[PDB]
C-alpha cells in the first residue's frame, strides 16, 4: 500500500500523502479526451494555515479536496499557487475562490488561461517572468525554469523539508513518454529542466505533475523522455 495510484481512485475523490513534516500531495483523477489520467498538487503547512499548490483538476475534485483537507488536516487553505494554466492546476479556481481562498498565478498563468477560457486566479505573481527567477511565497520558494511543459509552468520547493514541486515539467520514472505536449516547448525543456537541476541539488524528493514521487532521477528521466519524443 503506498502512493495511490490511478486506477485506485475513482473520479471524484480526493487522497492525501504525506511527504514530510507539514507536507502533503494531493491526488485525484478526471477524464480527458477520453482516457482517465491521475494528477498531483501539494498542501504545504504555513504557520497555522495552509498554502495549496494546484487545483485537483475540477469543480467536483476541487471541492472534495477542500473537504478532504479540512477532515484530515483541519486547517484553513488560505492561498492557492496555480504552477500553469492548464485545468489539472486551475480546473478548480472557481471553487476554490468561492471558498474563499486567495488564488495565485503568474501574470503567464493567467494570461494564458484567459485566453484559452480556463479558470483564471486572481492575484498575478510578478518577478518570475525571465528563467532563473525566484521568488518567495509563504513556505516555498516558487521557480521559473523556463519554458518546458507550457510556457509558464512554475516549480515549487519547499525549502524545510527539501521537496521539489515540479509539477508537469517532470515526469514520473516509470514513464517513457512525455506526456500532453501539445503547449510544450520541446527545444527548451531540456534547458529548462538543466535549470532546475543546478537551483535544487539537495531536493530529497522529487514530485511530478502526474505520477509517483521519487528522487532527483526524476529530473534526468524528464530530459530524457522529452528527447525521446522529440525524436
Ligand atoms: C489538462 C491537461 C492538458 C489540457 C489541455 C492541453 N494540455 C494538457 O496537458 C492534460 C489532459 C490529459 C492528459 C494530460 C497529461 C498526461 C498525459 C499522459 C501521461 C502519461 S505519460 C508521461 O506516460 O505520457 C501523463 F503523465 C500526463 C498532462 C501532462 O503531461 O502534464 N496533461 C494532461
Ligand atoms: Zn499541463
Ligand atoms: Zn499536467
Amino acid at each position: 500500500g503506498e502512493y495511490p495510484t490511478v486506477n485506485e481512485i475513482p473520479v471524484g475523490e480526493v487522497r492525501l500523502y504525506q511527504i514530510a513534516d507539514g507536507v502533503w500531495s494531493h491526488i485525484a483523477t478526471q477524464s480527458f479526451d477520453g482516457a482517465v489520467y491521475p494528477s498531483n498538487g501539494l498542501i504545504v503547512r504555513d504557520g497555522d494555515e495552509l498554502l495549496l499548490i494546484d487545483t485537483a483538476w475540477g469543480a467536483k475534485n476541487t471541492a472534495a479536496l477542500l473537504a478532504e483537507i479540512e477532515k484530515q488536516i483541519g486547517l484553513p487553505v488560505t492561498r492557492a499557487v496555480s504552477t500553469h494554466f492548464h485545468d489539472d492546476r486551475v480546473g478548480g479556481v472557481d471553487v476554490l475562490r468561492a471558498a474563499g481562498v486567495a488564488t495565485y498565478a503568474s501574470p503567464s498563468t493567467r494570461r494564458l488561461a484567459e485566453a484559452e477560457g480556463n479558470e483564471i486566479p486572481t492575484h498575478s505573481l510578478e518577478g518570475l517572468s525571465s528563467s532563473g527567477d525566484a521568488v518567495r511565497f509563504g513556505p516555498v520558494e516558487l521557480f521559473y525554469p523556463g519554458a518546458a511543459h507550457s510556457t509558464d509552468n512554475l516549480v515549487v520547493y519547499v525549502p524545510s523539508a527539501n521537496v521539489l514541486y515540479g509539477g508537469c515539467a517532470v515526469h514520473e520514472l516509470s514513464s517513457t513518454s512525455a506526456g500532453n505536449v501539445a503547449d510544450a516547448d520541446l527545444a527548451e525543456w531540456p534547458t529548462s529542466v538543466e535549470r532546475i537541476q543546478k537551483h535544487y541539488p539537495e531536493a530529497e524528493v522529487v514530485i511530478p505533475g502526474h505520477g509517483l514521487p521519487g528522487g532527483l532521477d526524476l529530473l534526468q528521466h524528464t530530459a530524457n523522455v522529452v528527447k525521446a519524443h522529440k525524436n
